[PDB]
């Protein structure tokens, strides 16, 4: 059992709502958040603007001092850094951006990071202003992540579009 309400359970392991994803974290104080991050860990906007946000810029400063140290991530890849006041862990994942041409297919890469972690809170990657089809990001969830995946959809509009489309 976990602390997780109102979700709607698409398959075995994937479940989904309608909420504001930093409401969520700030409430549930998952183990693990998942932000939809850059190869910089630039927080400007998106989930990763609203996260950083929420943390007083704290995650910005931390995530600058990573880069200094290691240099970019990789399109597909993460980090593990502090969860703030937000989570124990935030899992940075860069999904490829459409609206910078990266290859679509790595959003199956970015996704398979999900599996490190038994349980996370998570936004779709590559939707919003990464500009890929939120319904192709969910399918790739649905099809690559096998550990337990809470997914929050920040518009109520694209919410009832991915549950009434959901195969
Ligand atoms: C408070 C808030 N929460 C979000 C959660 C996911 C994606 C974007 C946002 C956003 O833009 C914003 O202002």
């Amino acid at each position: 059992v976990n602390s997780f309400s109102g979700y709607l359970k698409l398959t075995d392991n994937v479940y989904i709502k309608n909420a504001d994803i930093v409401e969520e974290a700030k409430k549930v104080k998952p183990t693990v958040v998942v932000n939809a991050a850059n190869v910089y860990l630039k927080h400007g906007g998106g989930v990763a603007g609203a996260l950083n946000k929420a943390t007083n810029n704290a995650m910005q400063v931390e995530s600058d001092d990573y880069i200094a140290t290691n240099g970019p991530l990789k399109v597909g890849g993460s980090c593990v850094l502090s969860g703030h006041n937000l989570a124990k862990h935030c899992l940075h994942v860069v999904g490829p951006n459409v609206n910078k041409g990266e290859d679509i297919q790595l959003l199956k890469s970015a996704y398979e990071n999900f599996n490190q972690h038994e349980v996370l809170l998570a936004p779709l990657l590559s939707a919003g202003i990464f500009g890929a089809d939120p319904i192709h990001s969910l399918r790739v969830c649905v099809d690559t992540v096998r550990t337990n995946v809470y997914l929050a959809v920040f518009d109520k509009n694209l919410y009832d579009k991915l549950v009434s489309s959901f195969l």
